[PDB]
């Protein structure tokens, strides 16, 4: 699909057995998801941006579906306000900026 | 052009006469700069970020090039790690999310 950009390019995403709504955003370099269990080994990790930084778990090689794309990839975990597609699973559907 | 996100979507934009770097953000709805120095009189507004909120300037009607396009529109100014382009000017260049 060709998505524009006049609201927030919110998306539906099945993760872990779940239905989520997770924003398309190319200025993430990693996926985080707000809290919610995900099988297998995880690591402590410290994103930050705006408003400073929070703790996370990192999961990797989870499979995500993304507008019917499947990816697979890293997944962080923790108190983030919105689910956030990141550029690590972005590219794994093909998605690119166009103008 | 086509912009592929295996590495951060990083551009020259022009403002005030000077050139910076700065992200393609779909995940933020305004554009935010690094302190400089914009005319007129601003705002103030609050930006949510992974971390919290953070108090910015807001400017209207800026003059800025985004990757050689021509953009007028509201730049915030505050404390932010990178130079991002919102949403708001993202719509001016005409940019779309493809896959
Ligand atoms: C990764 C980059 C950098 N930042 S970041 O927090 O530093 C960061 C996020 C992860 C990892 C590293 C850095 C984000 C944009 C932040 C931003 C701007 F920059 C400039 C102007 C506005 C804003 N905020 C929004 O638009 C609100 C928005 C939002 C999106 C991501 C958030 F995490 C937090 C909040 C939102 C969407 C839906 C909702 F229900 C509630 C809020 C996302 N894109
Ligand atoms: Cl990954
Ligand atoms: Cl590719
Ligand atoms: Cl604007």
């Amino acid at each position: 699909p060709q998505i524009t950009l006049w609201k927030r390019p919110l998306v539906t995403i099945k993760i872990g057995g779940q239905l989520k709504e997770a924003l398309l955003d190319t200025g993430a370099d990693d996926t985080v998801i707000e809290e919610m269990s995900l099988p297998g080994r995880w690591k402590p990790k410290m994103i930050g941006g705006i408003g400073g930084f929070i703790k996370v778990r990192q999961y990797d090689q989870i499979i995500i579906e993304i507008c019917g794309h499947k990816a697979i990839g890293t997944v962080l975990v923790g108190p983030t306000p919105v689910n956030i597609i990141g550029r690590n699973l972005l590219t794994q559907i093909g998605c690119t900026l166009n103008f």
